[PDB]
């Protein structure tokens, strides 16, 4: 516990035991100093963008936090190729964190040129919420993870929170949380911080894609022993009317009776990635599936996990459904669409309805010798009962959690962008440097002080995951399908750096490949 | 839907008559069933005494929460409290969400 | 525990120990039923007396209550003599409350004639009140005592507490209570109640009028050693200027150094029992002291303790300083003088300065060789240091404790009526009888039952107090003044039955005979 | 007068100076005191404790007591709270006495 002696070792290494995983993962940071020691107010009216639909009203405090959430930040594309091709499922038991070899340095600007030097009295102070009684901002999957490549410094994010808000104004029913009034530990050059967590039990993850459609989980040999009513019409002619009972056989395959149907769906628009076929409107934000809330509306990006291409033509995908990752040094706004990796789920698409297509459709008028049948389509279906779906597939850029929100009911609790929802997630870990202030008047002023040091503090995390593991039992006999590396003499090696030193994932990587039955 | 909570087993119904006392039957033994009773009624106290398990505030946010509170302008009379004539008399509902908490 | 057997005998004496009185006494009460079971706010605008002087808003319950507060209650007048002429001063140790041989009675009018009737099956609810929760209405000497003598059956007051106001309107600061959300025993006949009580500890009051004056403390024979001013001047005519000091002796009384000084005094108008004397007009409400407080002018009644009559003349008497009781038999309103019994001070006279006169006289402007010494009078003194005051007296028929209002601070807290103020006095003991419903209509209604049956209860109380004392030691030899019966031939015996069975009691009785010195 | 718990023995001063630093003296022998520093401050972190006993209401009243509440109305910025340079502010004085009791 002084400044010579290192404050802990680097450790970074997945070690496979057969039934469990752990992934540790250690990275070095450079936390800056925000809002110049400040919380600020943030409200849309100060940072402009007028309108109803956004509004916005919240704080920005000078604190930063850890986000870790994303999957590629605990798995190298090895470990992640080794976890998915070899296993049925997973799920994290276990969570170590380990802060250590912090370093606070202090730069001066003098006469044009700026020097940095060491400051060793300074501390930086951190504290986990374990109580789950600040805003919790990880589970939204905004940008700052621990990078993919452990040898690249990042930065470390802003803490802000939004709250209610009546437009632009606050109402009153309000919450401003005060970061520093809670308990956090601070430490110098020579302490070091760690805490052990332990996830909540949650439902393993569902590695496996299936190997037989829903619709057709029966003997295709045998009948059936009920009879759909097949023939409504004697023949052709006034007043030919009779009832034909048939056997529901092979020989009709979507008449049979089936006591289990397909999950439910809540219908997306359908745009083509090939240009000259999507109309020539701006559909985008109009023609966009929304959820109103007290007036606002949402869109719905991520929503009922459904498939997106139906079968043969996967030239188009949907709106807003999917899930689209930006590729390495994409642009920030207006991206050609070649450059943005679109996700795509095919592997659903068994047990789960098309995201671009109805539901089905549903009688409407009771027929009568005067009146004929008439059906309309089915844009939205709720659960209902006997009902089976399956949840949307998680990525090595995906978010790992979301913190299931606490209320009085929730329905399968699972999130919509994907991942492990959790009631008691790993917490929220924050970090702030001590201020100190430049040296005051002589003479006693009131004020508080508004003149700081610039500084700033480095160090290393480790972040220890334990993963609980489901192993692939199936029998079937041909080869199984699953993930490889294209063998043809590409320039540069995908997942690998750049000539210049650029780390880049060339594409997006489901972890559904085995197969498994219904 | 109304509210409240739903319980497979809630606390039972409870079920209170007053025995019937039929007046002077005929001398003559009559099949029939006994028409006649004496008007009677019955009073009492009835203890009804429920025992709460409560869930407290560890609300850290900073500044102060809203809550429920009597008006204090001079009102002819005490909100929840009885009249000049003596009927008792509720103003307003009262709702139980106030205290905040995050989602 | 049933119809037939007693719940209690009737126990009334005195048990004199030498060194402390046990009096306990046993009467018969009847107990109405008021408001019909309702509770009701009084607030004057419903009464009437308009003016913004007079104003109160508050509610009437239908309960009863035991207020035995006044002393004749427990002492006949010869255990009173026995009291106060052997006595230096007593207090009460405790206190024993028992009530018993209830019975609960039927009234019905049918047909023009009302018929009485029991009732077994009904029962009457009782509390005392032992947090002090409710409002405390004993200490305000209001009627409804148990009566002087012990034959005599009576009444239960009606309880009813005001509140806050603003004008005739309540503020909501205001507060219900609800006298039946308390754990109120309920008892029929057969049952008995009782509760002990102890008396926190307070001062022994003073049964002593002192055997020597205040300003007069001193050896008449020996001088002081002190020098007083004695004389400015030289002599008559111009620029005879001196200061001339003289010992303090007997010779000048009023000179000496005295390092006690009386107690405090706010000024009350002095009112003559001989009517010609008075001036002619209405000096009543217009000249009397009054305390304002939140805009309401209050009236002194009695206040800081004082003598009255000052010496000579006692012909007149304080406007509204003295204690005033009304003879037996007393009209309510515009009673002749000779009808009331005034109560008179001049016991506290060594100690105290007079009601009607003022507390002394100070100097105003500096004086100079051109400015003469002015001096105004003292209208009213408060506290100061070294500061000596007397208790206002203690009668048979006053007030026995207060309620000493539980505040922030109070000074020398005995109550300016007298008797013993107390943080937590003895509780108050509230009475009602169950309420039993007629015959309600068949079909279900929403409402209230508004019918009740005409019913009341009757009973005996036994109160026991035991009371601590203070004998005297007093080696005075001559004969001691105290309190006796007149020897001429009355028509009636003084404190006793008339011929038409009238029980009177002719004049108050103080508590101070026995001489003591300061 | 003002308010608060009147001590004889309250919590004491607590007094900090920073030790003064001369800068050099001359290389002489000098009688004088030394009337040169150097320019210094000191920063740190102050835990101030508090331990408070409580009592607690036992109140009977009925209806319901006026006690202390923020104001629902959509304001600009919320009150106890920062504003948006980072100015934080309270916008009025808060009584101790809401709570009711009888004399």
């Amino acid at each position: 516990d002084g400044v010579g002696s290192s404050s802990g070792n680097w450790h970074c290494d997945s070690q496979w035991l057969g039934d469990r995983v752990i992934t540790t993962s250690t990275r070095t940071w450079a936390l800056p100093t925000y809002n110049n020691h400040l919380y600020k107010q943030i409200s849309n009216s100060t940072s402009g963008g007028s309108s109803n639909d956004n509004a916005y009203f919240g704080y920005s405090t000078p604190w930063g936090y850890f986000d870790f959430n994303r999957f590629h930040c605990h798995f190298s594309p090895r470990d992640w190729q080794r976890l998915i091709n070899n296993n049925w499922g997973f799920r994290p038991k276990r969570l170590n964190f380990k802060l250590f070899n912090i370093q606070v340095k202090e730069v001066t600007d003098n006469n044009g040129v700026k020097t940095i030097a060491n400051n060793l009295t300074s501390t930086v102070q951190v504290f986990t919420d374990s109580d789950y009684q600040l805003p919790y901002v990880l589970g939204s999957a905004h940008e700052g993870c621990l990078p993919p490549f452990p040898a690249d410094v990042f930065m470390i994010p802003q803490y802000g929170y939004l709250t209610l808000n009546d437009g632009s104004q606050a109402v009153g029913r309000s919450s401003f949380y005060c970061l520093e009034y809670f308990p956090s530990q601070m430490l110098r050059t020579g302490n070091n911080f760690q805490f052990s967590y332990e996830f909540e039990n949650v439902p393993f993850h569902s590695s496996y894609a299936h190997s037989q459609s829903l619709d057709r989980l029966m003997n295709p040999l045998i009948d059936q022993y009920l009879y759909y009513l097949s023939k409504t019409i004697n023949g052709s002619g006034q007043n030919q009317q009779t009832l034909k009972f048939s056997v529901a056989g092979p020989s009709n395959m979507a008449v049979q009776g089936r006591n289990y149907i397909p999950g439910p769906s809540y219908r997306q628009q359908r745009v083509s990635t090939t240009v000259t076929q999507n109309n020539n409107s701006e559909f985008a934000w109009p023609g966009a599936s929304s959820w109103a809330l007290n007036g606002r509306n949402s869109l719905m990006n991520p929503g009922p996990a459904m498939a997106s291409h139906k079968e043969g033509e996967d030239r188009f995908f949907p709106l807003s459904g999917s899930l689209i990752f930006g590729k390495q040094g994409t642009g920030r706004d207006n991206v050609d669409a070649d450059k943005v990796m679109i996700t795509n789920e095919e592997e659903i698409k068994t047990t789960n309805p098309v995201a671009t297509e109805s539901y089905g459709q549903v009688a409407t008028n009771h027929q009568s010798a005067q009146a004929q049948a008439q059906t309309g389509w089915v844009q939205n279906q709720g659960i209902l009962p006997g009902m089976v779906w399956q949840d949307r597939d998680v990525y090595l850029q995906g978010p790992i959690w979301a913190k299931i929100p606490h209320t009085d009911g929730n329905f399968h609790p699972s999130p919509l962008m994907g991942g492990f929802g959790m009631k008691h997630p790993p917490p929220q870990i924050l970090i702030k440097n001590t201020p100190v202030p430049a040296d005051p008047p002589t003479a006693f002023n009131k004020d508080k002080l508004n003149s700081f040091i610039t500084q700033y503090s480095t160090g290393q995390v480790s972040v220890e995951i334990e993963w609980e593991l489901q192993k692939e039992n199936s029998k079937r006999w041909n080869p199984e399908i699953q993930y490889t590396s294209n063998y043809y003499k590409s320039n540069n090696v995908e997942f690998a750096v750049n000539t210049e030193g650029v780390y880049s994932e060339p594409r997006p990587i489901g972890t559904r490949y085995l197969t498994r039955n219904l």
